[PDB]
DNA sequence: TCGGACATCGGATTGTCTGA
C-alpha cells in the first residue's frame, strides 16, 4: 500500500529459486554506498483470477529489501527462512539501512532492478 | 486532492481512469 521494495521484482519463470554467489545480488543504486549494499530478496507468489474466470498461481516474484527494512526488517542477516535469500556486496556493513528504508508508491515509482554487469542468475530468471 | 475500481500479470509492490 504505502511500503514497498525500492525495486521491481525478479520474476522466477523456472523451477529454480533465486540465489546468488556470495558477493552478488544487490541492485545498482546510486543512492547506496558499498556499506549499504546488503539485504534480502523475499518471494511473493500470487494466486489470481484470470479472464476466463479460472484461478492460477502466477510466477513467483522476488523483491529486494535492504537489511533491516521491509517485511523481514527484524530478521538478522543470514537467518534461515523459507522464501528469504540473503545478498551482500563484499564488505557491506551489518547494520539496518534505516536511511534508505522502503518506498512509498504514492511518492516514488520503483527503480527497475539492475544487477551489476556479469552477475550470475539461475536459469529461468531473465537477464 | 484522493480513494477506489479494474485490468489479465507487462508493472497489480502498477497503470489507468475518474467518482466523489
Amino acid at each position: 500500500n504505502n511500503t514497498a521494495s525500492w525495486f521491481t521484482a525478479l520474476t522466477q519463470h523456472g523451477k529454480e529459486d533465486l540465489k546468488f554467489p556470495r558477493g552478488q545480488g544487490v541492485p545498482i543504486n546510486t543512492n547506496s554506498s558499498p556499506d549499504d549494499q546488503i539485504g534480502y530478496y523475499r518471494r511473493a507468489t500470487r494466486r489470481i483470477r484470470g479472464g476466463d474466470g479460472k484461478m492460477k498461481d502466477l510466477s513467483p516474484r522476488w523483491y529486494f529489501y535492504y537489511l533491516g527494512t521491509g517485511p523481514e526488517a527484524g530478521l538478522p542477516y543470514g537467518a534461515n527462512k523459507d522464501g528469504i535469500i540473503w545478498v551482500a556486496t563484499e564488505g557491506a556493513l551489518n547494520t539496518p539501512k534505516d536511511h534508505i528504508g522502503t518506498r512509498n508508491p504514492a511518492n516514488n515509482a520503483a527503480i527497475v532492478l539492475q544487477l551489476p554487469q556479469g552477475t550470475t542468475l539461475p536459469k529461468g530468471f531473465y537477464a
